[PDB]
């Protein structure tokens, strides 16, 4: 009920609306939308009743909802224990690994990268994004140069499963931030922009992935909508709970790895990222790498289970927004990338 996945267990399983009824009216139609003290995080607030020292403690309490198995634990089958220290040294392994990595996307990101203009992302605030039926008022995203293109299709749905974050996750730099004691608005502000989407990750994922089309379940502590489906190549549209708007897309040009970017609308930057599923040891692992501006964060998830335990959602897109009804919209290199701008579930009016 509430848009939310169908169940009532109370001690875990994928997000539903028994989990997040504490949370008075924040928590509807599948989305969740808080409202934090007018000046930042770090002024309290209060939901449904409880006060919370801050917005950050909100925060850390919602990051807690969502990823656990039927019995309230965070391990599967696959890995019944995640936290332990075996799981901690592949990953702290793997962390220095990642610094010398040469196979990053985008050419380790070298690849030229597009940025909107002053005007551009002026023109844009306070846009109806939930308006399927509108065009950007930017005109046509830019795609980023070196983008693979889409047609490929995963064979065997390597990314199905539920994922659990072993490192980079946000609520480790928000319980930085609370040590901190007394944040001032500028310090809190600056802790939400440099953690905000896909710069750290939630505490797991749930993705049910059939070929080149996928619906994941991400934290509602970081995302607004705490389901999403897209496909191989076309834009969805992500509401972020700081308020952030991203406009992005995935594409799935090989069996283990998805590249795409996400376009932060009110920076007007275009955030590149990659996710790749590897083995090591008995596990299987997924590096998440995001970059902006030379700066690469790495998000790790351990393989858990292979259910997702959650169900898919109707397919859809915003390429007629995001692209604001171009077709074969070009890279900011002047070359054409090969998606029509049409939504995939049009005419629906929403989003």
């Amino acid at each position: 009920e509430k848009g939310f996945e169908a169940g009532d267990n109370k001690l875990g399983g994928a997000l539903n609306a028994k989990h997040v009824e504490k949370y008075g009216d924040n928590f509807k139609n599948g989305m969740h939308k808080p409202e934090f003290h007018e000046d930042g995080l770090h002024k309290p607030m209060e939901v449904g009743g409880k006060k919370f020292e801050s917005g950050f403690h909100y925060l850390l309490e919602c990051h807690e909802l969502g990823g656990k198995n039927a019995s309230g634990g965070y391990g599967g089958p696959l890995c019944e224990d995640p936290y332990g220290s075996e799981v901690q040294a592949m990953t702290e392994k793997l962390l220095k690994e990642a610094d010398s990595d040469r196979t990053l996307c985008f050419n380790n990101f070298q690849d030229p990268c597009p940025q909107l203009t002053k005007e551009q992302v002026a023109m844009c605030k306070g846009f109806d994004y939930g308006d399927k039926t509108l065009k950007l008022p930017c005109g046509p995203l830019p795609w980023p140069a070196g983008l693979p293109e889409p047609g490929y299709v995963p064979k065997t749905n390597p990314l199905h499963g539920r994922w659990i974050t072993v490192s980079g996750g946000q609520a480790a730099f928000i319980k930085e931030a609370i040590k901190s004691g007394m944040l001032g608005a500028a310090e809190a502000n600056k802790i939400v922009a440099d953690t905000d989407h896909h710069q750290t990750g939630g505490m797991y994922l749930r993705i049910n992935q059939f070929g080149d089309v996928c619906t994941v379940d991400a934290s509602v502590a970081k995302f607004a909508r705490a389901k999403r489906t897209w496909k191989s190549g076309h834009y969805f549209y992500e509401p972020l709970v700081s308020g952030g708007n991203l406009l992005g897309v995935w594409v799935l040009p090989e069996e283990y790895r998805k590249i795409g970017f996400f376009w932060e609308m009110e920076s007007g930057r275009c955030f590149r990222i990659e996710r790749r599923a590897f083995p090591v040891g008995p596990y299987t692992f997924m590096r998440q790498a995001t970059e902006v501006g030379g700066k690469i964060s790495f998000v790790f998830y351990v393989k858990v289970s292979n259910d997702p335990e959650s169900d898919p959602i109707p397919l859809q897109s915003r390429d007629y927004t995001a692209l604001a009804g171009r077709d074969n919209a070009p890279t900011n290199l002047g070359k054409p990338y090969p998606t029509l701008a049409k939504d995939l579930d049009y005419p629906k009016k929403r989003d």
